[PDB]
């Protein structure tokens, strides 16, 4: 297996959404991940992977899991805390057999404190730290940012984060430990510059009134003439001329850029611009701007756009595509991920392994 | 310093918003991170640096800051494709003088390609790759959902992935390696699950018309009688349930939770129910149940909340709270962060750095 993971040996507890989506970029990466689950997935999340079963909850399943955990240099886990102790595969039992392993626990809440035992998603655990709030409109209730936020960016790219630093450590103390991933903690230091900027005036608790989140008539999206959006990423003045220049409008006739009295004149005035032409026109017209002006894509579209379809962001498997790993290698670098293959037997991976 | 990358040797090249990030959380976990900018900073982001000054255009600072990357494990730059490499900080010339050297690149658009030399911003970055597409309520444009995707989760996120394992790789090796982290491609990663449902039906590139992006009445925000909202994460069955008996509603006289036909009515008595109280009542009523039901707090609120007082998710700092790091490590601790630092004389380090 290919990439700078090579040679890596994880095991997985199958649970949902952040444990798997750490999992995988794992695997994306080289590792030898193998998943234990219950007794082929047309899932691709599930993908870089061998997947086993076995049953924790019995004698037996219970002494092949510590086999694995055991030739292991990392096991996820992203149940109740509580939950592997009481079945006795607990940070404290894999110590016991391989006190080198590197211990990931994926939470939302994390594993103590008040919230530490309560059902949650993605939505509630953003819902707390003020994430969600910041998100719309203003004139509308905050808006879920799909699951990006907490189970990913916050969640299982935060684990990720534990698990390679972990490694690192070891690499001089000898000892593994555990990581405790709260994806409440871990979408706090994704949005930390929302708190840096609220303690300068840069940022307010007030939504839709920010430079980020579309109060700003240069960071938004616009409807064009088809329906369809163009995005506006225009902060920099020079981007923001350009922009200007691309549209045809004058600076003169135009209130200041960062005039926010006027925002809503400079708004309705660029509306009124983008909306008189299709989508592809404002493509064709800023091709190698500094406008950052750029076509909101529908997911279906992607694979036909040449930025991506260069680059290979893409793959095409099952009904559709999927990602190419990231990030990139220059010299150990990722290939193209392998499908989730059936089954396979448990010993033939404890003899695989040794 | 404390943390796991406690030993770990940073080289940040001063720009904005990704790299900054991943240099941040890199300090956070131990490393010792040093800052060349252009000639006390107010921003928090830059805690746990030191930062000096270089005129990387002089031969003068030009051949420090290659000391300083010669004794450094890695290096990182924000700018365009060929930008270090004119200056003579390019990859190449690092390899000259350390091949251990992790060379992590951190763009929009990658390394290579057509847009490879376009300015944007997070907006564009997820314009392309249909992120931004599905995010929003599906009568009226898509809502850009802060940089939280494409700078940090899909940014910063992978930046850090691709240099912990391009580490634990040279720990075999003996060499370093150049990673390519560009946001179109992370973000990409990071929303991997909705590929994946796209492929067997369980998503749609209609808006605001799926599961995990409010198009379901139990996964969504709801405003309250004075005008605050609650967030709804109740997908699970027996959640949902804990939900309805919450608010005090007969599950007979409700649609079928899955009865997509009828979700404009159940959203409409779930609305209706939870305006009828202010949200601190619904927070109350719903602090212990898995019905997956929580307060929306405000940023500004967020320090009085039970979970987060008791789990120190953050610590204040200039006059206002930031994020404590993540994740935590049971073994070697991170500390709270360090604040930015007055400049330093950059020979002072070369110095310290034996």
């Amino acid at each position: 297996m290919a990439g700078p993971l090579s040679g890596l040996r994880v095991v997985e507890l199958a649970g949902i959404g952040p444990g798997p989506h750490a999992a995988m970029i794992l695997g994306d990466l080289g590792a030898d991940v193998v998943r234990i689950d219950r007794p082929i997935s047309r899932d691709a999340m599930l993908r870089n992977r061998r997947i086993v079963t076995a049953d924790l909850k019995s004698d037996q399943g219970l002494e092949l899991a510590l086999k694995l955990i055991a030739k292991a240099d990392v096991l996820i886990e992203g149940y109740r805390p509580g939950v592997t102790e009481r079945l006795g595969l607990g940070p404290e039992e894999c110590a016991k057999v391989n006190d080198r392993l590197i211990y990931a626990r994926m939470t939302g809440w994390g594993q103590t404190g008040p919230r530490s035992q309560q059902a949650g998603a993605d939505i509630n655990y953003i819902s707390l730290n003020g994430i969600l709030h910041a998100i719309g409109r203003g004139d509308e209730r905050p808006v879920p940012p799909l699951n990006l936020v907490g189970d990913f960016g916050g969640g299982s790219m935060f684990l990720l984060v534990g698990i390679l630093a972990a490694l690192w450590e070891r690499q001089s103390s000898g000892k593994g430990q555990v990581v405790d991933a709260a994806m409440v903690d871990g979408s706090s230091v994704l949005i930390q510059m929302m708190w840096a900027m609220r303690a300068t005036g840069m940022w307010t608790d007030t939504r839709g009134a920010n430079m980020l989140d579309g109060g700003a008539p240069y960071y938004d999206t616009y409807e064009c003439a088809d329906g369809r959006y163009v995005a506006v990423g225009a902060i920099e003045p020079q981007f923001y001329a350009a922009m200007l220049a691309g549209l045809g409008l004058d600076a003169a006739e135009l209130p200041p850029q960062n005039d926010r009295a006027r925002w809503p004149e400079l708004r309705a005035l660029l509306t009124e611009a983008f909306a008189s032409h299709d989508r592809d026109h404002w493509g064709a017209v800023f091709a190698n701007s500094d406008a950052c002006v750029t076509p909101v894509l529908a997911f279906g579209e992607v694979h036909n756009e040449p930025h991506i379809i260069e680059r290979n962001t893409f793959y095409e498997a099952n009904g559709g595509w999927q990602p190419m790993p990231a990030p990139r290698f220059s010299r150990t670098a990722s290939s193209q991920p392998r499908p989730p293959a059936a089954t396979i037997d448990i010993e033939a991976v404890l003899t695989d392994w040794d």
